[PDB]
């Protein structure tokens, strides 16, 4: 799946 | 964090 | 994640 | 058939 992180 | 488990 | 097929 | 995604 995704992930993102900021 | 994240951690996504599948 | 797991399939099976018979 | 089998199909699987993640």
């Amino acid at each position: 799946g995704v992930v993102t992180s900021e």
